[PDB]
């Protein structure tokens, strides 16, 4: 797996992808690791363009995600800012 970068401009409705994983909801086989299920068309992600669905994160802005809950994955997208630089996994 290779871990990527993609720099998302928070917009007026946040930053436009949905994730699934984290420390509490196990999105994988029973795993922490959070990791994308679906961006949303509209969005500052599918504005851009520069991530994909099932990404793995790993770090949001300047958090590490490899031991927090799915809630705080998701709440680090939208703590990341503006335009936040997400770090992801990609089998």
């Amino acid at each position: 797996m290779e871990y990527e970068e993609i720099t998302l401009e928070r917009g007026n409705s946040g930053l436009g992808f949905s994730i699934a994983g984290g420390t509490d909801n196990p999105h994988i086989g029973d795993d922490p690791s959070i990791f994308i299920t679906k961006i949303i068309p509209g969005g500052a992600a599918a504005q851009d363009g520069r991530l994909r669905v099932n990404d793995s994160i790993l770090f949001v802005n300047e958090v590490d995600v490899r031991e927090v809950t799915h809630s705080a994955a998701v709440e680090a997208l939208k703590e990341a800012g503006s335009i936040v630089r997400l770090y992801v996994m990609r089998r």
